[PDB]
């Protein structure tokens, strides 16, 4: 708010909006990429350009809403940042899964991560005021709802990959075969 001025503008939720309209872009040209297992030269650089911008639009919001501003706390609450989320939630959920199947995306993989890390941490600085009945908490737990399946199937992507650190380093699989660089030929290492 402008105060002072007459015709005040609302940047923080101009900037939601624009980071609503490139989720619907990045929804639209992931899922263009359904069913085609390639990922072309041009589908790499044209799709890490706008994971950078939507990063840098999220590190944008994080900084709006980064010290306890109840002002652009509310604000955020009540916008269109839900459905943004919960799209990016959508894409992330299915991604994932999508480039783990394959080699030579493995910086893509990596800036997607990269990108719903910064996505959360905005999200958990959403809550860095938070009440025993806060406003915020009700519209989180909504989008959470709202989008159970997509963080599901992510929490089961990252128990599966937490669940690994200690199941091979900790009995068997490191005395299996005490040779050298790591060498398995991968029946071992399905029966492990």
């Amino acid at each position: 708010t402008q105060t002072g001025n007459n015709t005040t503008v609302n940047i923080i939720i101009s900037t939601v909006d624009y980071l609503l309209r490139v989720q619907e872009s990045i929804s639209d040209f992931y899922w263009y990429y359904s069913g085609k297992d390639i990922i072309d030269e041009q589908g790499q650089r044209n799709f890490s350009k706008a994971i950078q911008v939507a990063k840098q639009v999220f590190n944008t919001l994080t900084e709006y809403i980064q010290g306890p501003c109840t002002g652009n706390q509310q604000s955020l609450a009540h916008s269109r940042l839900w459905d943004a989320v919960v799209g990016f939630l959508h894409v992330f959920a299915h991604m994932q899964m999508k480039l783990s199947q394959d080699s030579s995306q493995i910086e893509l993989l990596k800036e997607l991560m990269d990108l719903q890390k910064d996505m959360v941490v905005m999200l958990l600085s959403m809550l860095e005021g938070n009440v025993v009945n806060g406003t915020i908490g009700k519209q989180m737990v909504d989008m959470l709802v709202e989008s159970s399946n997509n963080v599901e199937m992510i929490l089961k992507f990252f128990d599966m990959f937490l669940k690994l650190k200690d199941l091979t380093s900790s009995d068997t699989f490191k005395e299996y075969d005490p040779d050298g660089k790591g060498v398995i030929s991968k029946r071992d290492f399905h029966k492990a």
